């Protein structure tokens, strides 16, 4: 994977403003630990039927990665400073990367794969998309599919996607441009 960063790539900072517009649910260009664990654990691991262990497993990842940029319950936080949060996220992330460490991003896949299963299916996957609201379009959950390379059953396995989205999130990796179809730029 690409290990280098690229923090001032205008279409990497484009990444995380979409992500972050994304989380600012009320449009107030601010988002909050708080609105994030609830639509993580309320909404997301309600409507997957995850049990009460599955779903705390998915809120204590959820917790580690925001908190990991800088965010705490109760404190709103705008996009350039959660931008810088997310460069200290991922530099972190890489080092574990670098030492053979679980990443915080393999752990939450860990977490995700747990709700559905080692791999998911494509309708997981679409399940995931439209619930989170990543990826409401059917066509591009197909298209994060395409994209990955996928076991003989046309499944996903978790050190694929893992790999994808520390390209996609992290060091934007050519080979991870695409990912999400046209859902995330
Ligand atoms: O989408 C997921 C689920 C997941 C997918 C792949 C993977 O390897 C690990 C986990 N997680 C995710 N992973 C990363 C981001 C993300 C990335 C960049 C950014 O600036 C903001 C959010 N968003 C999300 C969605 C989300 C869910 C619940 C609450 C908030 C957000
Ligand atoms: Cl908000
Ligand atoms: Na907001």
């Amino acid at each position: 994977v690409k290990l280098k960063t690229d923090f001032d790539n205008p279409r990497w900072i484009k990444r995380h403003k979409h992500m972050f517009d994304f989380l600012d649910i009320n449009g107030n260009g601010k988002i909050t630990l708080d609105e994030i664990v609830s639509k993580a654990s309320d909404d997301i691991c309600a409507k997957l039927e995850a049990t009460p262990e599955q779903t705390k497993r998915h809120q204590v990842c959820v917790e580690a990665f925001f908190r990991g940029c800088g965010m705490e319950y109760g404190k709103e936080i705008a996009f350039p400073q959660f931008l810088d949060g997310f460069k200290q996220l991922a530099t972190s992330e890489l080092k574990k990367w670098a030492r053979n460490e679980p990443t915080l991003i393999r752990e939450w896949g860990d977490a995700v794969f747990d709700i559905f299963d080692g791999t998911i299916t494509l309708d997981e996957w679409k399940a995931y998309g439209k619930i989170s609201g990543i990826s409401p379009s059917q066509e591009d959950c197909e298209a994060t599919f395409r994209h990955c390379d996928l076991d003989n059953s046309g499944d996903l396995d978790v050190d694929e996607m893992t790999r994808q989205h520390l390209g996609f999130w992290y060091t934007l990796d050519p080979e991870a441009d695409g990912l999400y179809g046209n859902g995330v730029p």
